């Protein structure tokens, strides 16, 4: 997260770290045993690592859980980045509490202008590279789909938003991959692309959480 502040210990109890021996990706707790993340965060072997703050240092509160299986969308395109999302199920149930909770799925599609919330153990910098070790948050805005095609013309597809500022200084960044972007309490986007972080006319681009509903209750039924 880039231009952001220190979320606060256990302030956002859905985050999850995806760990692969040192963390990699967010994701997001919804419900005791599945993630939700971007499914350019696959990889073999994964630890999910929840109710974190420090990543570093082990304060009392985590859980550490290990993958029992990875659900890609079958439509992702790695290219394109069409369809970013993944689930991830959790070998046992996760223990509910207050410094670790799920969030909920949307039941319709955020309107433009409406302010979110994004997090993140990401790069901080815009340019260099700068790593924390507690948790990051930022407010920004979903931007009107025209300023988000003119941002990044032939490249949104329907399954995408664009959030941030277009004046730059203020985007999530390498390492936040796959985190949350909350609204109104639900979960409507996943931390996916962009033309670097932070950059004028650049802003984030995320997964549209809205239209996989189905597809996760679905798939969460069933599996
Ligand atoms: C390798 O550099 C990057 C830089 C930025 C991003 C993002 C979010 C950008 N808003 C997701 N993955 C990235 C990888
Ligand atoms: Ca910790």
């Amino acid at each position: 997260i880039v231009g952001g502040y220190t979320c606060g210990a256990n302030t956002v109890p859905y985050q999850v770290s995806l760990n692969s021996g040192y963390h990699f990706c967010g994701g997001s707790l919804i419900n005791s045993q599945w993630v939700v993340s971007a499914a350019h965060c696959y990889k073999s072997g994964i630890q999910v690592r929840l109710g974190e703050d420090n990543i570093n240092v082990v304060e009392g509160n985590e859980q550490f859980i290990s993958a029992s299986k990875s659900i890609v969308h079958p439509s992702y395109n790695s290219n394109t980045l069409n369809n970013d999302i993944m689930l991830i199920k959790l070998k046992s149930a996760a223990s509910l509490n207050s410094r670790v909770a799920s969030i909920s799925l949307p039941t319709s599609c955020a309107s433009a202008g409406t302010q979110c919330l994004i997090s993140g153990w990401g790069n901080t910098k815009s340019s260099g590279t700068s790593y924390p070790d507690v948790l990051k948050c930022l407010k920004a805005p979903i931007l009107s789909d025209s300023s988000c095609k003119s941002a990044y013309p032939g490249q949104i597809t329907s399954n995408m938003f664009c959030a941030g500022y277009l004046e730059g200084g203020k985007d999530s960044c390498q390492g936040d991959s796959g985190g949350p972007v909350v609204c109104s309490g639900k979960l409507q986007g996943i931390v996916s692309w962009g033309s670097g972080c932070a950059q004028k006319n650049k802003p984030g681009v995320y997964t549209k959480v809205c239209n996989y509903v189905s597809w996760i209750k679905q798939t969460i039924a069933s599996n």
